[PDB]
């Protein structure tokens, strides 16, 4: 129930991000980032980093955004990777079909002059939504008598727009080619070296950080919906009989809400369960995947994400060469959105490059068997996070100002530390160069505040961007034996009085979670 | 003098980098980068960040890729981003102009035939390459009767070929772009932002770290000449009048090869000056750029490339809103190429783009003056300085064998440590798990060496990729008290033995540079 504008104001202000081309008109779907913006993102790559690349010793690799199109019509994309188009006949503007359509049902079905019955057929209609081909689209469209929302015109036949932005590679015109739309093709496409690479034994995995592009029609949810990103992906590689992952009870006792194709099916809720539990039950299908699941749910949390308002959902059948897939989901101001996707296959992309390349992409396990892999492939949004860990740390303090600030957890928060000294004069600079120095070895980020103000209106700024903790220095500090200052909690606003040589290790314990405000507290003379 | 294909063996066997979609045939001009490729990668990167954003405290942003065309008009680059082409009469495959015409008359300048004053004007042609338009090229194709070096066909008249990847945003074909050729326009078109956010005070930088593309006709070079490529850019915004940099004076006295305009205008060599002579003799104009340079310096020398095959040359005039500008150069088994331009402007893009969409970006100095800055703008091909450190770190070892290894700085290294223990069982895991912490804990990357063979065959696989140092774990590590192990260094190859427990901070100081190797043999007892 956040309040969006308000955060979207923040946002903007500070610059975390911004429309592109702003003063060219902009472009929808295309966001900057500014330097606080650059930072948080930067962190929540680095903590991905740690949690899984390091974590499992993931085989990194940098594949290219430019992709010669033969590669995409092996994957299917160039056939399959489309939404249905609609574009009104008279003056040409376009329309996403689907959510053209379920606007108009959903008009309908809010009109009292509508029959019961009549109501239940249209959502009937919606359940399925996804499953609809082009000529029974286009036939509900007639049957529905849909309009353009804007002109109320005539609209076109649903047809088929391919969402990869084309380009050719090179000169002339014989190698046309695409924007990648995810890196997990990269990584299929080096399967051999990275198997060499791995010694040949299985299981391995392997990531990429990098952009994939979506051209879509009408981006107009802010950051949810772009036609540039940044994805973090992982390629799981397992043998289907040695399918159990060695370090699942780590995650085993995890509680998390599930949110099962059988309960959708049903129409009843989430369910709370323990990861371990839900593996035994049947409700995950191995703790491969399970295991993941508990990655994803820590990695997340990790960096911002609220447990009560996380989830994980199961696809139904009808979504569809099949897979066991677990979408991460959010619930935000747009309501439920995917985050982390989660897929588990048996039959994937894989084979269709062996085959079209005739280059086998296969495993040997000495007795020699041709084992073909199965995959966990864990893909994150790495945008759709960021926002997510807007909207739930986004907070308005108890003021007539109505100052606001972000909860930010301090691995993400775009620096730990603001260092605030009354004075830069020749006394001052020896205790504000000792403490950066200090921060520094202990691996503690900062930035001195140099703005205009009184002391709470300079920690005001540094809250509105989410800057974890704070360390004045003022004429006491420099003047009186010993040398203390003031330590600032950014989520209470209450102070703390330590010597100046003692706080850079408590900043570090506080913002590695080895300690709490309230053992500081415990420990050290409360000040106002 | 590099063994080239020695190393590209070593670079392709061990995976840094390799050919692009290979199983589908390949794509010249495109790479992946493997697991040890992307650690060193990414330690670059780190690097740059370090010396330059976090040094500097530069403004970091992240731009879109997508350009919408006007944007591109504007900055001039779809006019004027092009090389000529040339293509065959007959079969149609295409070929640089530049190029080809300076094979052809190289050809003839060294055939025997050929009378002197005829050699004198090939050679005042070669001069003037660059200068040469669309007409006076296509007259020097017919006269020196230029055909295809691979069929011998007539070839067509030049024509400019851009040099953007074109793409549509949205559906229809209203909004044509491209991919962006440079990541500098993103900082001017959010220059305003960035003003403000620096409180509309001067001077500021701002930087990316980002890719960009450029459609290169046939590119044969193998790093040298990519389609898509990291850039690592910086945008330093100045007052000219005040245009002295304050930090000048601690890059003052670099000794570095400076290759003036005039140098190469009257035909004689690079010159090694001091840093601030060269400000004061007036051939580098300022202190802003001269600091710049110094500073490029240092992170190219700490990051691997050697100062004896480095040197910063000055555009000419012809080669042209004009600048001073400094290219660093390395020189390789491609010869001399630049790696990290630095240009200094005073009028530029920002004017363009201000008039283009009436916005005004200028800044303002109370009295109210209308500022228009200058820049400076350091920009880094990664990729080319990475290939640079490979050519000029890629030795071989005095062996039978010929086993090579790569002097990576520990910095850059894609790994600083390798462990490896002579056993994994429950007697070796304390020491191993205690040393894996402790190094973590001292900010020393590693990796568990678990290869087959004898130990020198084990550390030749970690040589071969650049590891930069080795800690042997052996029987009496385990069993003799005081727990001692081996310390091995990369280059040397020779060996140390201390206590368990003190290594990791040994390891780091030679990671670090505060301590040599020899430093460490002169403090700890030798081993073989």
């Amino acid at each position: 129930i956040v309040d969006r504008a308000k955060m979207e104001d923040t946002l903007k202000r500070r610059f975390f991000y911004d429309q592109a081309f702003a003063i060219y008109g902009g472009v929808s779907g295309l966001y900057d980032f500014g330097p606080v913006g650059c930072a948080l993102k930067n962190n929540i790559i680095q903590t991905w980093r740690q949690h899984f690349i390091q974590e499992e010793q993931i085989l990194e690799i940098d594949c290219t955004m430019l992709t010669p199109e033969p590669v995409l019509k092996t994957s299917g994309h160039v056939d399959k990777f489309a939404d249905f188009m609609v574009k009104d006949v008279k003056n040409g503007e376009c329309f996403r079909a689907d959510h053209l359509l379920k606007a108009h049902l959903q008009k309908l079905m809010s009109d009292k002059k509508c029959s019961v019955e009549k109501k239940s057929e249209m959502e009937s209609v919606l359940a399925q939504l996804d499953n609809y081909g082009q000529q029974e689209l286009a036939d509900l469209f007639v049957n529905y008598n849909v309009k353009s929302p804007i002109t109320g015109n005539d609209l076109s036949p649903p047809v088929s727009f391919n969402l990869m932005f084309k380009t050719f590679i090179g000169p002339g015109g014989n190698m046309p080619g695409y924007l990648r739309p995810e890196t997990a093709q990269g990584i299929f496409l080096n399967f051999k070296r990275l198997l060499e690479f791995n010694q040949g034994k299985l299981p391995f995995a392997a990531a990429q950080i990098g952009n994939s592009f979506r051209n879509e029609i009408s981006p107009r949810s802010g950051l949810i919906r772009v036609r540039e990103f940044t994805m973090a992906e992982i390629e799981h590689f397992v043998d289907p009989s040695e399918k159990d992952h060695p370090k699942f009870q780590n995650v085993a006792d995890l509680h998390l809400y599930l949110y099962s194709a059988k309960a959708q099916v049903s129409g009843q809720s989430a369910r709370k369960m323990r990861l371990g539990d839900a593996v035994e039950q049947g409700v995950i299908n191995n703790t491969v995947l399970g295991y993941f699941i508990g990655r994803i749910y820590l990695y997340l949390t990790k960096v911002g994400i609220s447990p009560d308002k996380l989830r994980f959902r199961q696809h139904m059948e009808n979504e569809m060469y099949a897979c066991d897939c677990w979408d991460a989901e959010s619930k935000t101001s747009y309501g439920w959105i995917e985050i982390v996707g989660c897929a588990d296959r048996s039959c994937y992309d894989l084979s269709c490059h062996a085959r079209a390349t005739k280059v086998p992409l296969v495993a040997e396990k000495p007795y020699v068997e041709e084992v073909v892999p199965n995959v966990i492939e864990p893909s994150f949004g790495l945008g759709r996070i960021m926002y997510t860990v807007f909207e739930h740390t986004f907070h308005v303090r108890e003021g007539d100002e109505q100052r606001t600030f972000f909860s930010f957890p301090a691995v993400v928060a775009p620096f730990k530390c603001s260092v605030l000294p009354l004075s830069q004069n020749q006394e001052f600079m020896p205790f504000v160069k000792e403490l950066l120095e200090a921060l520094t070895r202990h691996g503690v980020s900062h930035k001195v505040d140099d703005s205009s103000g009184s002391i709470g209106r300079r920690y005001a700024r540094t809250d509105e961007i989410g800057v974890a903790f704070g360390v004045t220095i003022d004429f006491d500090t420099v003047n009186k034996t010993p040398h203390t200052a003031t330590l600032r909690d950014r989520d209470s606003m209450r102070q703390i009085r330590a010597e100046i040589s003692e706080l850079p290790s408590i900043v570090q314990d506080l913002a590695n979670g080895n300690i709490t405000w309230a053992d500081v507290e415990a420990r050290y003379p409360l000040f106002e």
